[PDB]
This record gives structure tokens, C-alpha cells and sequence, in this order.
């Protein structure tokens, strides 16, 4: 199996970093914020940790995190609901559990590599869905029709998508539920980036009995340091996945598991912190994009991440590295999606970050002129 | 070469809730925050305020600088650059396994072993060949038999060290002549090592007698915190950098509060070891002598681990037996045939005292409705 692409250049290159716009997160909570944002007394949350043992505990995740898991969606139950050592958790169950030697699976592409490189590790037949920047970053629908066969087991998609920020909307999830439907097969939906847009962006799992919805509290919830995540799924997939968990997990932390319940229990309150973070980042960023004459996209659905087109007749991950190497701004270049001409650019970090970073960008773009 | 149920996984999650009295190998009398902090010595509201001040974003990808180090003390001949810290000992085992067998690699498993070690590398399309173990030889399986199983293109052989089951290990010199034979071929050996014997044997890691020794371990069963989901592989410069680009298929890291508590405990090790000694110690004297009082039961007693693979003189099968034995008195044990080996069950007793000493007395009276007629 190949190295994970994105990760070999972080690996390399994150300590080099001053002004860090390449993670696609927004800007992590502490765990003092999250008591400050959820109203939470410190002394309580430390008299029941402490008194905790730290055991293997609730394998499934405790009886209030999958409650409030189900509740963030319209017509799935708490026994739908399994914890996950994040989404990258979340995705390996689902794949190892499901994906058998033969079995042919469509990836969206480029998107999160777990999502076909695992797969193809398990003997799967995977075929690449190919997304399209004239058609704002979404794959073709006839070209997954021409791709499915009467046995196709699995179609993977990022909604939003990781690097584009590209949602599908209720509409264009429709259309992909018939197609997926009519061959039955399950949709893996990884949920991860959220959209704070006007869209009507249902979770597969709200659309499809066959949809695998997996979320975390990494990227929408500013809390990765917990690995908490879930796969949410009909009561077949969940009966498989539970005995698998002991190949790749076993289960997550009680810490994590309690952090993950009170961030949970006040999940609006982050949300509200986020979209704001997303809004305003998002403002500065667009402005931005149109003063330079270089660089262009197609705007996000208000998600974390953008995969922004330089004007220069170079590539990216030699334009990136010499961007890090005088001024210190890190991105993920393009070809690290095979798509060669782009820059992926998280711009949900602190303001004042991505500030910096675009103005340091600014005075790299102009020898270009 | 479809990856199949996790075993063992399934009879704990149908049965696990129905236990009183637990001593299936789960229940590992694991520490609260609270007695590590009296143990190590900790004041609570140091560590607080350490840990609240920290953002809870990726943090130490690989793991702090302070657990690589505090892990390599633990080992010699080892830099801390060699440590990868992992989502337990189950996250480094795939992780290793993932990152290094590829479709048709000849692969030797320890076998019955823990079942990510034989059934992972199948999935892979890895060939496997299992080489056995027989109470008959303490549980130990044969190297000659190995002789006879490697192949001058075998990438790894697969060991848990001691053995789950059985709790029985290999010590250096057995150890020295498996790391011969693997060294004739240039395999690699896998090492799963969460069970740490605490007996007069010299039993090194794979790592400490072998350059191409994959060493896994973690903070779960030798120093009873596993709801941190601590571990880590421990591997030379080449094998570290290959582990070091696939995490991200796996875990992308460990939590931060994880890791914090991972280096508190870990800067405290030997004041762990003594505590679990003694649970250790004292709960396998409780088991020798009950296992001596009762005459349908016998083992090869485990080299003081926490694992005991205990033989049961009746004819009935197991998994029958067990499911009777926990609807009767609550008491919960792993049936043989979920090993492959019927006629036994796995018997942890790193519980508490009182947990084992109840499950105990019993499974003595449900041994009664065996005995004889007169």
C-alpha cells in the first residue's frame, strides 16, 4: 500500500512552519475554553474523572455520547451510534469490516486516501470518481453510472469534500442514492467538514438505509486531541462492525469518551463559536483571492478547507517548499491530490495567522509579475 | 482470505455484561487518575492545570518527547527516535502489519496467539502458516518445527510474548535461537509484548536481541491503564520511518490527555510494577492453591502473567460449559474452542483479590455437578 500523501508532507514539514495554514481543523478548544464555552465547572469535571477508573470502559461509547450522537440526526437511534477513535478510526472499521477480496469499490477522488488505498489493500477492485472543477469541484454523475456494475459493493465520498470544500447537496445526493440503489450498494459518507452554508446538506445516513454516516469531533467540534468519532449506520452494519472493533481499535478513551460527552451536550454552542471562525476567516479570505491576480477558486460551502488555483507555470510542491523555506508559509501543495496547479489552504486557524500568511503569500506571488 | 469475526471480541460482547465476578482476562484492576497521582506522587491540581491550558488539537503526532524517551529507558540499545506511540497495542500491531506485508509474503504466526497476528496478514494476502503450540511442551512450540516452516523469502514471524492464552513465554535463549533461524532468511519479527513476566527468567524484547525485532507494547495490561489507549512500536531506523507513513490510514495519533497520562505513568514505571507485582504475586498464589485443591483442574502455570489457559477434566464441550458456569453464578471465562483448544478456558486473575476468590469458589461448586455417584 502507498504512503498517505498528505502525511508525508506534513511528516517532513509541519516543524518548519511559522505561519501554519495547511491543517484543515478549526482553531482547537483547550480544555478550560470548553468549560468556559459549555458554562461547565472545572471542579466537577475533575471530581468525577478522577474517581474514574480508567478500564476499558463503555466499548460502544457511553449510553449519553451515543444519545447525543443520534440526536444531531432525524430518524437514527442510539443503538445505530458506534464510538470511533476519530473519523480516520471511524473510516478503517467500516472498510476493514465491510471490504472482502474482489468486491469492486467506486472512491471519490481526489479525497481523503483512506477512502481508496484501503480498499485496494483488501484485494477491492477500486475505481476513482473524478471530481471536476468546471461543474464547482462535484464528480460527474454519468461517469459513476458508466462505472457501476450489478455487484458494486461500496461508493466513498467526503461530503464536505477534503481539499475543495465541495458539498453535494440533498438534490445531487438524491441522484447518487438512485444510482447506488439500484445495484445495493452502501454509500460511505465521511461527514467530518461539516457546511455552515444556506444548503440543504442531509448526511447520507438521512437519505439511504444503506448509507454509512462517519463524523468526528475533530474538525467541525475544534477537538482532535480526544480521537472521538463515530460510524453511524441501519442495524445490519452495525451487527458486522461490532465484531471487528478488536482488528483496529478496541475502543476509545474514557477521558476522551467524557470530553466528548460534554462537548456533545453543548454541541450548538461550539457550532455557533465555529461558524463565526468560518464566516469571518472566509471574508478575509474571498477579499483576498480577488485583489490577487494569480490566484482563483471555487469559493467553500462554508467549510474549513479550499483548494485555490495558482497562475504559475510551476509545480506546486516546488512553489510550496520555497514559500516555507523564505517566509515560512506551509500549504499542501496539489500534487499531493493529483492535481497539479492547486494549493490546498485551511484557513479556520487564529485570524491573525492567515492574515499574516496571505500578506507573506502576497509578497511571494509578486516576482510572478 | 476475508477477514473474519474477531473471536474472542464476539463472546465478550455478548456475554461480558452478564459477569459479576470477571476473571476472563478484561478486568485488569486498572487505576483511576486518583491513585496515580498518590502512587507517582502527583499533586492533582498541578496536573490540572498542565493539562486545561492544553489545546486538545493533533499535539505529539508520534507521541511527546517525553514518552519516547521515558518508553526507550525501558528497553536497552534503543534511542527514543525509535518509538512510535500508538492507539494501544492493538493500533501497532495493524499499524506494523499494515505498513509492512504485502499480497503473496510468506507469514509464520505464533498459533492459537492473539488473532490480529495470523488473521491481519491474510486479509493482506499475506500466506500464513501457523506454527503451533502444545501444553505438552509448556506451551512453547517447537523451533524445529520453524525450521522446517521458513522459507528464504519469509517476511515476518509473528510471536505475542508471553502468550495470550497461556501466559507462557519465550526467554533468551529461546528467543536467541528463533532470532537464528529468522536471521538465516533476514525475516522480521513481530513481538507483541503487553503481557511483561514478572518471573526470574530473562526474557529480553524481540528488539533488544534482534535488528529486524518489531517490539509492540502499551500501558494496558502490564501498567493497568488501558482506557488511555496508550501503546507503541519500538523498531530500527528503516522499519520506524516505513510505520512512520502509513499512521494516518490507522489513527493519526493518540489523544493529548493520553499522552499526558501516558508520561506520568511511564516516569513512574517501576512504582506500577511494584503495585502489580503484588496483585500479580498474591492472586496467583490465591489460583495455585485452588488449582492444587481441585482435582478436575491442571495447567502449565503461566510465568507469572496475568493469563492462565486452564484445563477442565470433564466431558462436556467448553463453550457449553461456560455459558452454564456464567448463567449460574455470573462468573466469566473465555471457552477453549474461541482458541481452537477445547478442554481449557482462559482465566485472567489481574482482578481484584475478591473478584477472583469469589469466581473461584464458584466455579468449585459448579465443578460438583461432575463428580461421580457412588
Amino acid at each position: 500500500l502507498p504512503r498517505f500523501g498528505v502525511e508525508e508532507w506534513l511528516n517532513v514539514h509541519e516543524n518548519s512552519a511559522i505561519y501554519d495554514i495547511a491543517g484543515v481543523s478549526i482553531s482547537s478548544l483547550t480544555l478550560e475554553e470548553l468549560f468556559a464555552l459549555s458554562g461547565t465547572n472545572p471542579e466537577d469535571f475533575y471530581k468525577k474523572l478522577q474517581g474514574t477508573k480508567l478500564n476499558y470502559g463503555w466499548i460502544e461509547g457511553s449510553p449519553a455520547f451515543k444519545k447525543s450522537v443520534s440526536q444531531l440526526y432525524t430518524g437514527v437511534k442510539p443503538e445505530q451510534i458506534l464510538q470511533t477513535n476519530g473519523a480516520t478510526g471511524a473510516n478503517l472499521l467500516v472498510l476493514y469490516s465491510l471490504i472482502e477480496p474482489g468486491d469492486h469499490v467506486i472512491s471519490l477522488y481526489p479525497t481523503y486516501q483512506q477512502l481508496y488505498d484501503i480498499p485496494k489493500s483488501l484485494g477491492a477492485e477500486v475505481d476513482l470518481w473524478q471530481i471536476e472543477e468546471e461543474n464547482g469541484w462535484l464528480p460527474d454523475l454519468e461517469k459513476l453510472r458508466q462505472l457501476i456494475r450489478p455487484t458494486t459493493k461500496m461508493i466513498c465520498i467526503n461530503n464536505a469534500n477534503n481539499p475543495t470544500g465541495a458539498v453535494m447537496d440533498r438534490t445531487y445526493l438524491e441522484e447518487l442514492v438512485e444510482i447506488a440503489s439500484e445495484v445495493g450498494a452502501y454509500i460511505l459518507s465521511d461527514e467530518v467538514y461539516r457546511s455552515f452554508s444556506e444548503l440543504d446538506v442531509p448526511s447520507i445516513i438521512e437519505v439511504y438505509d444503506k448509507g454509512i454516516a462517519v463524523n468526528s469531533l475533530s474538525k467541525t467540534y475544534s477537538l482532535p486531541g480526544i480521537r472521538i468519532g463515530w460510524v453511524a449506520a441501519n442495524h445490519q452494519v452495525t451487527d458486522i462492525l461490532r465484531d471487528y472493533r478488536d482488528y483496529t481499535m478496541i475502543c476509545a478513551g474514557v477521558f476522551d469518551d467524557l470530553v466528548a460527552q460534554l462537548a456533545l451536550a453543548h454541541y450548538q454552542e461550539i457550532l455557533e463559536r465555529n461558524r463565526h471562525i468560518l464566516e469571518e476567516n472566509l471574508a478575509i479570505l474571498d477579499q483576498w483571492i480577488e485583489e490577487e491576480p494569480l490566484v482563483s477558486y471555487i469559493r467553500p460551502a462554508v467549510v474549513s478547507t479550499s483548494f485555490v488555483k495558482i497562475a504559475v507555470d510551476m509545480p506546486m510542491e516546488d512553489f510550496c517548499l520555497q514559500l516555507l523555506q523564505e517566509h515560512g508559509v506551509l500549504l499542501v501543495p496539489g500534487n499531493r491530490f493529483e492535481r497539479d496547479g492547486y494549493v490546498r489552504l485551511g484557513f479556520a486557524c487564529e485570524q491573525e495567522t492567515l492574515i499574516k500568511g496571505l500578506e507573506k503569500l502576497s509578497q511571494f506571488l509578486r516576482r510572478f509579475d
